[PDB]
């Protein structure tokens, strides 16, 4: 990568500004904002909030359903002492894709709107002075980009997204701005992997720099105490009577990384890793030595009139949540989430399935093809540098549900699989989710994957309700010919669960009761819990979230195990009870 | 005040930086804190976030409904620059009362949960380190300070909140956290006042500084162009052809305030503010000499999972559907609201009846009135310097629902307008809201107000229902005895509602339908409409909201004419095509 994905810090050698608060903002339904010089200022803004998605504060449908080209605007003052840094601002996300101009010149263009976007404004910026960003956004969806989908074009030019997925299509600047100020050289990158060696343990690391001064590593216990110091930008920090990273037991090192010269520092980065190792063995997968039956949900980055705006006060109801439930983990899907949710997972020793946005892939054979895995294999790349260094962090999904038994799509993931392979430092657990077309005996995907997920909704949309007992039977089928298989996988439910709206009560059941959601989860733990190679379940929905409207969604998808304002509905029991 | 209200700012003389984010969070119910050194670091902390309510992320009813001393705990980088300036904690809020510690070192205490705090912590400050800040914070109530209640203590030493006001009792950092870096001489505080002359205006002036240096004052318009200059802590601008501030329909001037010496300017601050004049004239509310009607709502600092905790997100959506409805104004009930709203406001034209947290007074004979009375003239001091310069607040409003009958509380509240009068340099309106046991034959406090504020619930509280016609005649009753007393002052509705349950349907209505509310609103409307001297109408509520639990709050207030997550009620579209 051409720039650094490390969270940004403050200290002597490093500084930084938040640029959250209201922006400017405008639509540009006729694309004419470069044409008209708006790169230098919006004619007619309004305000919007940062973060967040703009799509729900709106009362007019056509604002809330906007799909195009829109604008982002704001301005910021520039300490002198800034002077001659290298600096940069940098996006937690720009949905969907974006070009950043700052004080009227192009700075860079990001396509992926889940993952950091990082702008060297160093040439252009104005220390001691009044600054200003201008970004130029587009969320329209297409084929060749993450997650995928289509651009209707209605009356009057008006364009519509048709996602080929499940979610809103929620957009604008949805996480935390900065504008940031690092050394001339500086640490760039760092990679840690740990070795387990009876009490001890190892943190073998690599540093990247912008320079080529000598580099030195210490890790500090929890006290801020020096366990370990090791010089080079490659080596080995032993730490004595090792606390590890537990599940739902966190301990947290930090570790320091100094750039020096002779006397003095050049550059410092410090961050909290957890000593800790995922391995899988057989059909379990194993964390720091022991079996781990994962427990958990999909969530989403989803919440009342924030669309998917990053907010602490969200994390930090969601984690009770959780904790309450007796989970242990969560994927993020479909994308990679705000960086603040891996800090706190890890943290809270919650175990995280982190997942590229590679959902609505079903398709293989199209000339955009070529273009589309470019786009994957980027993001993968991103998050992978973005996320490895979490201990929370303990498997990639590299996708969600995409067709997977021609020889296209074959020859297509092995390449995905292939380059993150290389980003991973630690070479932790691979998979993806597999959708029921996805059959045991067609599919040509599965034997990439260290683990495999399914996505199944046997009493949902298979035999639901008055034929949930043949739903049961042929769940049991499907499982029998992936047993008969003899795969020697661990086998992870990443999706299982009804519509239900709260409230809904009845007797006997009906699909969307919330009584249903209960006999569905019995039904599908009695699944579970036949066949030895099952190793985790996470239900889909955390919460209920926005979808786009339909005949088939009932204000978003009411999956949840908890109501869109995170409170539980009567299976939230049933989940807490058995994970106890 | 020994201290700026100033919102902060950032230029080549005025440093910021947000303290916003996760901060360390202990419950104290043994309020042993300070004897175990807790302003040196909490021993077993939690995260929280800031801002935010803390009571709504819990599982647990013993944490949501915490009362007692709790603590925060957070650290943060100091820049070496900020040497030799003058650092400030600033808070936006710190909810109900607190001591602020940094690195270890008692620096202020405040009591008041609605206005900010700030803490001179340049003595104690560490440029080019990392600082600490610890606050201890008191959620309880009592009848010494604003606002009034009790605190029940359970057998077994648990504390419980016992408010006398109908709103739940939200606690903790709900606002932001700066620190900031202000020049040894500096802007401290200002006032403007204005006048109308034919085409022109007239901005008459005060600064107050912390030094005797040399003032100019410049007035910029909307591009920045400058209108008007003038020397001296005291002055008047001129403005030519000036472009005034009008109802829905803003314009914003900058003021440009400068302290210099004889090498140059020492010191700036800059605020946009809006040319307006607001007088009551008979029983006419004018604005710019144009009588206004005032159509709106009473609000809460209230959303889900965050409490009152500010974010710039509630404060777009509900301006969006405050414009859908074609208000114009709101009140703050019952308590200052962040400084942010009041810039929106600001920004697109609203009106603001700004309110001082004297709620829950019915009493004035206690031996604890004097210290209430101090404690209700600080607030009003601190909102008064705080908020005076809003184009925006056309009305102080000093209380809700006091008793009002007796001499003892005359002489309490003709203090607290005495004072009021003496902190307000435009000596703007002056109200408060008027229960109905304040009957006019009985109350002697409306002389004190110039117009009447009177929360009436003819159609709810009594004769609701069945009887709703016979509500009618007694509401008709008593606006015919105000009406002969003659008494030549506008009266504005401050409140007027019903519990109204979203999707509660039923033909004929009832009593919590959709269907009453509406009816409910037809039936006020007459009245008000009766009557010349009404000259506004402001609904309770925006939305439903949270209160305490009890047998008559069904998760909370429902009078909300949206729901809590900001979603039209039914009769919502009566105010809207009533104020079109
Ligand atoms: C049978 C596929 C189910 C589908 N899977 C992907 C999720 O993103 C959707 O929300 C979920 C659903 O339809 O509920
Ligand atoms: C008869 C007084 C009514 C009362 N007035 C003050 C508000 O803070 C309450 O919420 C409101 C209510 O009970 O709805």
């Amino acid at each position: 990568l051409e720039y650094s994905e490390l969270y940004p810090i403050q200290n002597e050698y490093r500084m930084m500004q938040s640029l959250d608060g209201m922006w400017k903002f405008q639509f540009d339904p006729e694309e004419i904002g470069k044409k008209s010089g708006w790169e230098n200022g919006l004619p007619a803004p309004v305000s919007m909030p940062v973060p967040s998605s703009f799509a729900d504060f709106f009362t007019d449908h056509k604002e809330r359903d906007y799909c195009g080209d829109f604008w982002y605007e704001t301005e910021f003052y520039l300490p002198a002492e800034w002077r001659n840094k290298k600096i940069w601002l940098r996006f937690g996300s720009i949905t969907h894709r974006g070009t950043v101009y700052c004080n009227g010149m192009e700075i860079t263009s990001h396509e992926g709107g889940f993952l950091p976007v990082l702008a060297d404004i160093s040439t252009v910026a104005k220390p001691g002075q009044v600054n200003q960003v201008v970004v130029k956004i587009n969320n329209e969806l297409n084929e060749t980009s993450l997650p995928c989908g289509a651009t209707k074009i209605l009356n009057n030019g008006r364009k519509l997204a048709k996602p080929y997925f499940d979610f809103f299509n929620y957009s604008g600047l949805q996480r935390s701005v900065w504008v940031i100020a690092l050394p001339e050289e500086s640490v760039k990158d760092y990679s840690v992997d740990y070795e387990l060696c009876g009490t001890d343990a190892l943190v073998k690391y690599e540093v990247v720099t912008t320079g080529e001064h000598p580099v030195i590593v210490r890790l500090l216990d929890a006290e801020g105490e020096l366990v370990a110091e090791t010089e080079g930008k490659e080596g080995i920090l032993q730490v004595a009577n090792a606390r590890l990273w537990e599940v739902r037991n966190a301990y947290l090192y930090q570790i320091v990384i100094l750039i020096t010269d002779g006397n003095g520092v050049l550059d410092e980065y410090r961050e909290k890793i957890g000593i800790r190792t995922v391995r899988i063995e057989g059909t379990k997968i194993l964390l720091n030595d022991r079996p781990v039956y994962l427990k958990g949900f999909g969530k989403h980055e989803d919440f009342p009139i924030l669309g998917r705006g990053f907010h602490w006060g969200i994390v930090k109801r969601d984690f009770e949540c959780l904790k309450w439930t007796n989970a242990n983990c969560f994927r993020t899907s479909h994308y990679p989430y705000a960086e603040e949710w891996y800090q706190f997972a890890d943290e809270e020793g919650f175990l995280i399935i982190d997942e590229v946005p590679a959902v609505g892939m079903m398709f293989f054979e199209a000339l955009t093809v070529p273009e589309l895995l470019k786009s994957h294999i980027a993001d993968t790349e991103e998050m992978i540098t973005r996320d490895k260094n979490h201990p929370s962090v303990i498997a990639w999904s590299l996708f969600n549900e995409p067709e997977t038994i021609t020889d296209y799509a074959y020859e297509y993931f092995k390449e995905v699989f292939a380059a993150a392979e290389t980003y991973d430092f630690q070479s932790r657990p691979m998979t993806g989710a597999f959708e029921k077309n996805s059959k045991p005996e067609l599919c040509k995907c599965y034997p990439l994957c260290d683990f495999i997920c399914l996505n199944r909704y046997y009493g949902w949309y298979i035999s639901g309700g008055p034929e949930i007992e043949e739903a049961e039977e042929l769940f049991r089928d499907e499982m029998d010919r992936w047993k008969a298989k003899e795969l020697n996988v661990p086998f992870v439910f990443t999706e299982f669960g009804t519509d239900t709206m709260a409230g809904l009560h009845k007797l006997p059941s009906i699909m969307w009761s919330e009584e249903y959601q209960k006999e569905y989860l019995e039904m599908n733990f009695r699944v579970f819990d036949s066949y030895e190679f099952v190793q985790g379940e996470l239900a889909w929905n955390f919460a209920d979230f926005q979808t786009t409207e339909g005949i088939m969604r009932v204000d978003g998808n009411h999956k949840g195990v908890f109501t869109r304002d995170r409170q539980p509905k009567a299976a939230a029991v049933v989940f807490k009870d058995r994970w106890e």
